[PDB]
């Protein structure tokens, strides 16, 4: 799976670790993650994000 990082702080969130704290179980892809999730460091939401890895 894809990791995706932040643009406005850098924060990976890497697929594997997830967001457990948040509602985002470990080993949830990126697309999968409900559009309301905001990045666990800033704030920022989840279309602030791009891809890593393809
Ligand atoms: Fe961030």
């Amino acid at each position: 799976m894809k990791k995706y990082t932040c643009t406005v702080c850098g924060y990976i969130y890497n697929p594997e670790d997830g967001d457990p704290d948040n509602g985002v179980n470990p080993g949830t892809d990126f697309k999968d993650i409900p559009d309301d999730w905001v990045c666990p460091l800033c704030g920022a939401p989840k279309d602030q994000f791009e891809e890593v890895e393809e």
